[PDB]
This record gives structure tokens, C-alpha cells and sequence, in this order.
């Protein structure tokens, strides 16, 4: 195939996986963004690229946005979000990171194809992702990528949309757009 | 107005601008790949972040795979490719980054928006993006989103596809990896 032919399928694959999540679980997360004091993002390897990429949008938009696990992360405190990006659901670190959020008594929000899981279990609020071998074996979800790679630029879309309904949400556009970027 | 709206919002924006890329210039970047013996990726921001995941995935098929501005980058010998992801071509920190490089006689390939700008003219490859103001003017190229979401999810979408095409050169499928 043509490289080009290939980002066409990547795309194709992307439609079938978008669509399916459920708006009122993801819209349930944007008005958390817009109450807690604090929003934390979280993600291992290239899942945790995709969740930097959505504190740094927050951060442009002028949220207290951060993610877990950096040099300069502050505490999280009481009332505080955290959004964790994890296919599985199992990933020990993360895990952890649910556990100790909800005995801060912060509110933790799981992005996963598995509900069920460990880290899905502790979330006040999943947001179902596309992928689980019901998905596959139903024609709902299909992919020709390496594992994680459909998943992984899932968030990223859907990351992407929540920062559009947060700017409806607070009246702007990609023109009015101020954003709070780095300067030197 | 839902997200799962925006979602297809974005799905959208990607599919006029997504295959609006030249497969000459793409393929040979792919071959590129498989030629050099050391890989870097560079970028900023969050087209930092794209090309970080790049060289993960090239690190995974094995590939000698780094990213620029890294504690452990090592140096950039002669042959060597470095791929730079620049909206604009006009990031200071990555005009230097393909300076040096060919100053070094490396290879140089950039993912910009702009083939005439400041690490364009540095290229050797050059895969131009969508966005241009004349793609503008043209009607052709519309965003919803905060300025650099399309290029940078596109970035996202090449990069593993370019990943495919390697994938297919090298024989190999999801399985083997």
C-alpha cells in the first residue's frame, strides 16, 4: 500500500472506534474540568504522551492542569480531577494513582476498553473505550495497527473534543483563542 | 455540540487534510528509515510529544531510535537521519536542530506546513503538510480547533502510518511486533 493509503485506513479504523463512546460519560467530564480546582492527566508510554498533550491544552486554556508523575506535579488535594488514559485497565503504576486520588478524596475519571478492570473499578466516572474482543468479534471494532496504536490516538481525538466542549462551554473559538504558551 | 460531535468534527477536519499529503515524498521518507543507522526524532510542544511517540514505535521494530534534547541522545553521525515535525518551520530550537544536522552531514526530512521556511530550506525531504494560507483562501483547509490540533494529530496519523509502511517493507504485521 501507499503511506497515504495507509493514514486513510488509520482513519477509516478511527471512525468506527469514535462515534461508539458515549456522550453522556464524556460531557459528564467536561463540567468536572470546569469545577475542580485542580485537573491532573495521566497515562503510561505513549498513552502518557497523549495525556501531556491534553494538560497542555488545559494549561493554554487557563485551567490548573497537570500530569501525574512530573518534576513539578503539586499535591493533589480534596475535590481535585484526575483523568487516566489506560487500555487495559491493569497497569500497577496507574492503578496506584486511582487508589491514592480517591483516598485524597479527589475525583478519578478512567478512560478504558475495560470497565471492569482495576483501575476502572475505582473510577467515579468510565469512559468507555472501543476494543474488547465483544468489539472485535461484532464488527464494532477492527484494527490493522500494532497494539495500542488505535487506542492511543483515540485519546488524542477524543481529548482533542473535550477541549472544544469546554471552549462552547465557556464561549470561544479557535480565533478568539488566547492561549497561556510557554514565552523563552 | 456533544463530544462525540466534535470527535467527528475532528474526524472530518482530518479527512480533507489527512490524504492531501504526496505519497513520492512519504515513501521515501519510509525508505529513508530503513537506510540510515541511527533515527532521530525532534519537534516542540506537541508535535514534540508526536514525534516522541514515532520513536517509540520505531524503538519497538527495533530501529536505533532517538529523540532530540534528551538526556541520552547521543551524537549525530554522518548518514543518520533526523525527522522534524514544524507547523510553521520556524521553531528557533529546531532551526538550529536541522542546522547542526546537516552542517553534520546528516539527513534531514521536515514535516511542515511550510517547504520554503527557515527548515525547509534546510530539508532534504521535505513532506509538506496541509494548512498554508493558500489552502486557506483555496477553502480547502478549515479548523475548529485551537491553532496546531489538525497539524498535530496529523503528525500523529503519518507517523503511524509511516509505521505501517515499514511494517509491510520489513514483512512483518501487528503480530510480530
Amino acid at each position: 500500500l501507499k503511506t497515504t493509503e495507509y493514514v486513510a485506513e488509520i482513519l477509516n479504523e478511527l471512525h468506527n472506534s469514535a462515534a461508539y463512546i458515549s456522550n453522556e460519560e464524556a460531557d459528564q467530564l467536561a463540567d468536572h474540568i470546569l469545577s475542580s480546582h485542580q485537573i491532573f492527566t495521566a497515562g503510561a508510554g505513549r498513552s502518557g504522551l497523549m495525556a501531556k498533550s491534553f494538560a497542555m491544552r488545559l494549561m493554554h486554556m487557563g485551567f490548573n492542569a497537570h500530569i501525574v508523575g512530573e518534576i513539578l506535579t503539586p499535591p493533589l488535594a480534596e475535590g481535585d480531577l484526575v483523568i487516566i488514559g489506560s487500555g487495559s485497565g491493569e497497569t500497577k503504576s496507574l492503578i496506584h494513582t486511582a487508589a491514592k486520588a480517591k483516598s485524597l478524596h479527589g475525583i478519578v475519571a478512567a478512560l478504558t476498553i475495560n470497565p471492569e478492570s482495576s483501575i476502572g473499578k475505582q473510577a467515579d466516572l468510565i469512559i468507555r473505550m472501543p476494543g474488547s474482543p465483544k468489539d472485535q468479534s461484532n464488527g464494532s471494532y477492527k484494527t490493522i495497527q500494532p497494539m495500542g496504536s488505535l487506542f492511543e490516538q483515540t485519546l488524542l481525538l477524543f481529548y482533542d473534543a473535550v477541549i472544544l466542549k469546554l471552549m462552547e462551554k465557556k464561549g470561544l473559538d479557535s480565533e478568539t483563542m488566547f492561549t497561556h504558551h510557554a514565552n523563552l
